[PDB]
């Protein structure tokens, strides 16, 4: 009876932990965008990171799903790597940087629905 209490908790202690990162997910894409800091162009990938092992455990820990999963994922790190590249080559008047993260906000909060 206490292990299905137990359950609970651990079910609406990580749905806490995953909107969180969801949070600090658009909280950082935010401020990057205010300030393309080498410091805050990390606090998004990281917090984008931690975003992504947690979505993993629970669409796992539950084939459509992980196929998206898998696709979606791919095309994150792939925006990110486009990101990066044109921050280093300096390629401010073209980057787009807030559209750029609206984009891959888009994607991680499909994943979060999912």
């Amino acid at each position: 009876e206490f292990f299905d209490i137990l359950e609970d908790v651990k079910e609406d202690h990580f749905e806490k932990l995953l909107e969180e990162a969801v949070e600090e997910v658009i909280d950082s894409g935010n401020e990057l965008v205010r300030s393309p800091t080498p410091s805050n162009l990390k606090r998004y990938k990281n917090a984008i990171k931690e975003f992504l092992k947690l979505i993993e455990k629970k669409i796992y820990k539950l084939n459509s799903g992980r196929a998206r999963l898998h696709l979606v994922v791919e095309e994150v790190n792939e925006k990110l790597m486009d990101l990066t590249e044109k921050i280093m080559k300096n390629e401010w008047q073209t980057i787009n940087l807030a559209a750029r993260i609206e984009e891959i906000n888009g994607l991680i909060l499909n994943l979060y629905r999912e």
